[PDB]
RNA sequence: AAAUUUUCAGCAAUGGAUGUCUUGGCUCGCGCAACGAUGAAGGACGCAGCGAACUGCGAAACGCAAUGUGAAUUGCAGAAUUCAGUGAAUCAUCAGAUUUCUGAACGCAAAUGGCACCUUGGGGUAUUCUCCUUGGUACGUCUGUUUCAGUGUCUUU
């Protein structure tokens, strides 16, 4: 609903988050991670299905590049030549549901799943929850959840 | 050189400004005189075929009678008759009725459907018994009525 992109299609599918309840900061952790490979081109289906199935075991993990403050330096994100890293297990959850939706996509429209390739995944924020914390002398304080929403755009290599 | 930070643009997000609306407000002017012991205003509890509220209404309970208009109401249901009609309507009008428990509130009361007595008509060894049932019994005050009280002033049998 909206994509932040748009192939001229036939060759290409997309799939939708339209609010989810994760962490916004987490997701866009691993959502850096899927885009590319370690050279520059884009990182194939197979391949970040391998991953994300495996930042859960917590034998790969996730680089966090931008959020950083403060988070524990781990010997497994040398990989990324990056030494903070962390294992997002309920953000590794939403976004392989959403991977699992956008190759349903693709089969309809009779492409091959073996060599679909991820065009553009973003994360944007989302309205806010509402919640109390109580502190000390009386104050009542805010406590807010930060959902966001998911697009994912992948298609065919050659 | 990536990454990060900052800046500029494009797309997306978040947010509800600007613009255009408006059965609402505000102000001025002009008319009218109509609450209540024949129970007012206000309160409480109920009532719809399927409603919580808001409006309406009171066991006749989103209404009944009458009159006018003359075919709907509507979210769904049903009713279909109500269709050249002595008649549809969350219609208009409104002159006839209903109008629980309250409240000035009135038998005594009251965080109580509490506690009495009189009374009508009927129901079950009785004039005194218990029961259902109809309507009563507050305060002040005027005119009249009836019954009284006072070695108040007088006659007197």
């Amino acid at each position: 609903v909206k994509y932040a992109k748009e192939s001229n299609e036939n060759k290409c599918c997309k799939a939708f988050g339209q609010d989810l309840r994760v962490h916004f900061k987490n997701t866009h952790a691993t959502v850096q991670a899927i885009k590319k490979d370690k050279k520059g081109n884009p990182m194939k289906l197979s391949a970040a299905k391998k991953f994300l199935e495996d930042v859960m075991e917590k034998k790969r993990c996730v680089p966090f590049r931008k959020f950083t403050g403060c988070i524990g330096r781990k010997a497994q994100a040398k990989e990324f030549k990056h030494t903070q890293g962390r294992w997002p297990v309920k953000s590794c959850k939403f976004v392989l549901d959403l991977l699992r939706n956008a190759e349903s996509n693709a089969e309809m429209k009779n492409l091959d799943v073996d060599n679909l390739v991820i065009e553009h995944i973003q994360v944007n924020r989302a309205p806010k929850g509402r919640r109390r914390t109580y502190r000390a002398h009386g104050r009542i304080n805010p406590y807010m959840s930060q959902p966001c929403h998911i697009e994912v755009i992948l298609r065919e290599q050659e």
